[PDB]
């Protein structure tokens, strides 16, 4: 029951081991709070151009137990939020927490497959944080997103781009990462253009710099060990430059031609904004609508 994304560090912290902190949160609770603050910060950068007063409906198409679906709805009482998660236990837990907070009239989580089951509404904002690289059928997913996106709406993604000639695929973990060109055409095919693309790769690599991790996790139960090894592999691919971890802010441009959307997306991906730049801009603007950092007392 936490934020489960990787997080950006401006610098490597010597001695800091992400695997020990993530996998032993009861032994390193205050370090886990340090990580949480960076998880929150990265989400703030993702959301900091949205006007939540204008938003009326939000979809999270890989909502896990529904963290943002619940928090957005409780922070903004005029918003209705929907979440899709493939995991039955996560939907049940999310809908329990929705009930425990009396948000059932405005927040609802569905145990459904975002690449196959049609989203039930039209949304002003659609969020997918570390979702789409777990999904094999990319066109089904982005057909679903585009068809449920209001004309003036935004799609917000946190996802990987492959910097290789071909996509980066791994069937045993069912991970598929499109190349730059594949992203250009996938978005353009479904009427979507990149408004902003922010590269977090160096800062994610700083946080995941964990030199003994492969030895450490061999001292953990096979369950744990099997789970975390995908974070290790992404760490390795990030360090090598094979993939990039990015924040996507997309808009719909349906009255525009495919070729024109393609050229736009190409220009944007050739000049990704460094995360420190986007973060400094957010801080200097003073506008940080969601999430808020937790504070003592
Ligand atoms: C992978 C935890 Hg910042
Ligand atoms: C090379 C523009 Hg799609
Ligand atoms: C204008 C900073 Hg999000």
């Amino acid at each position: 029951e936490d934020y489960l994304t990787v997080c950006p560090f401006e610098r490597k912290i010597p001695g800091f081991s992400m695997s020990r902190v993530i996998l032993n949160p009861e032994k390193y609770p205050l370090e886990r709070e340090m990580v949480r603050e960076k998880q929150v910060e990265m989400r703030q950068v993702l959301f900091c151009k949205e006007n939540f007063s204008r938003v009326q409906k939000v979809l999270d198409f890989g909502c896990g137990h529904g963290t943002d679906v619940i928090q957005i709805a409780e922070l903004y009482p005029h918003i209705k939020t929907h979440g899709f998660t493939i995991t039955k236990a996560q939907a049940e837990l999310g809908n329990q927490r929705i009930a425990q907070k009396n948000l059932g009239a405005r927040a609802k989580i569905f145990n459904k497959d975002s690449s196959k089951d049609a989203f039930p509404d039209l949304y002003d904002m659609i969020v997918g944080i570390e979702v789409s690289f777990h999904i094999r059928n990319k066109h089904g997913l982005f057909q679903n997103i585009s068809s449920s996106l209001n004309e003036e709406g935004t799609v917000l993604l946190i996802d990987y781009i492959a910097n290789t000639r071909g996509p980066i695929v791994d069937q045993n973990v069912e991970v598929s990462i499109p190349t730059v060109q594949e992203w250009i055409e996938l978005l353009a095919e479904h009427q979507l253009v990149i408004d902003e693309i922010i590269d977090v790769s160096p800062q994610i690599a700083n946080a995941l710099h964990d030199p003994d991790v492969e030895q450490y996790i061999k001292h953990l139960p096979k369950a744990v060990q099997d789970l975390y090894i995908n974070t290790v592999n992404q760490s390795i691919s990030l360090e090598r430059g094979w993939i990039s971890y990015c924040l996507f802010k997309l808009k719909k441009a349906p009255h525009l031609t495919y070729t024109k959307r393609c050229e736009w997306n190409a220009s944007k991906l050739s000049k990704k904004r460094p995360y420190p730049e986007a973060l400094a801009e957010m801080i200097n603007s003073g506008y940080i609508p969601y999430p808020k950092q937790q504070t003592r007392t």
